[PDB]
């Protein structure tokens, strides 16, 4: 049973998430994903969510007063507050496993140059906060990261949704001049397992030497 | 100018997307897309036949074929820069337990192919990875260390003050403080970026 609240100035970005959820899991109360427009918590007629960076520099910074009100409303002391950021700790499968048993995730999606640091710092005085990066590339905001996190976590929640894996094959046995490796059709399952293990080792050496 | 084609059995997932055109194609237009794995194992594999026909129609020899997969080479910022000057990206999104390896092998006889991972976690398919790749690449289209903390008004909030140096207007002191913050953050969160052991 997990509640996920996502806060964003682009609520439509998260439409695929609510789409990918099977009715049975929602009906069984296993998962609830809610998306909130950050501008609900703006103070002014111009619905401002950003402002110039102290110390100067390019880009804009999201306002702490707006974010503070939104998180005040949405979070509780039991919330795990997830803040995507290119400067975050790495989000890995181990993280996804850990978060998969949480009762309440709140994902705060930044835009522009990010969120005033006091927002996370204030939140961390009364709840668990996790600033996380999903990889070593730069996005325009947290929304695509939220999609990735939500998918990786929820597929580990029952019934809701190391070396590298080697190549996989299915029918037909021959296609465009390329045969499925004969060992796979051999019925020697010890040999198949060893062949797969060796494929995995080779692929890891070639693609991800860092894992070795 | 860049053209991106995305191929998927879930075209609706790609909807979160003049110098660039992006098109989404339903793989099923070229047909059941999956079958049991040769050699055994859980799950299903996407059949090469349907993929071959789709890519035949969509790709040229100039195409960079991008295939998200947990077993891929890492997609990094360097990759994003490299791909930002390409004329034509085609992103083949798999589902189930992935795509028959022969699809990428066949394609590689005609075009450049890149199997890539966007990070060390497992998705249910290639669609979310396509969204990530598209965003990271397109923000670089013509037309290190971790980022430190940023602040904006008010200078005091809930009794939390903006670091006084940022209000001082001294560029050199500000540049120095931000460098220190970034180095401190990199050591703590990403020690690997500075050549140290991971936690
Ligand atoms: N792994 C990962 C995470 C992000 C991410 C997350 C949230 C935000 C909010 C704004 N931006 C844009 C930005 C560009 C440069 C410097 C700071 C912020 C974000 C990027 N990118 N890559
Ligand atoms: N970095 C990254 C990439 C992917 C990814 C990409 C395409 C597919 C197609 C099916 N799956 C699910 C799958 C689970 C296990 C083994 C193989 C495939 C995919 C995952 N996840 N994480």
């Amino acid at each position: 049973s997990m509640k996920i609240d996502v806060v964003t100035i682009f609520p439509e970005y998260l439409q695929p998430v609510r789409q990918s959820l099977p009715g049975k899991a929602i009906d069984a109360g296993l998962v609830d994903v809610a998306v909130h427009d950050l501008r609900r918590w703006t103070h002014d007629v111009h619905k401002s969510v950003d402002d110039s960076p102290y110390g100067g520099g390019p880009g804009m910074v999201m306002k702490p007063t707006v974010w503070g009100d939104a998180l005040d409303e949405i979070c509780t002391s039991e919330t795990l507050l997830v803040v995507p950021t290119p400067a975050g700790y790495p989000f890995t499968q181990e993280t996804a496993w850990q978060w998969s048993t949480e009762d309440h995730l709140v994902i705060a999606c930044g835009r522009y140059e990010g969120i005033d640091q006091r927002v996370a710092d204030d939140a961390a005085t009364r709840m668990r906060v996790r600033e996380v990066s999903i990889g070593d590339y730069v996005l325009n905001g947290g929304e695509a990261a939220a999609l990735v996190i939500i998918e990786a976590v929820l597929r580990l929640v029952p019934g809701v949704l190391s070396l590298l894996e080697g190549p996989s094959y299915t029918r037909p046995p021959s296609w465009r001049g390329m045969d499925v490796p004969p060992v796979l059709l051999s019925g020697d399952h010890a040999k198949i397992a060893a062949w797969r293990a060796e494929q995995s080792r080779q692929r890891t050496i070639e693609r991800r030497p860092d894992l070795l």
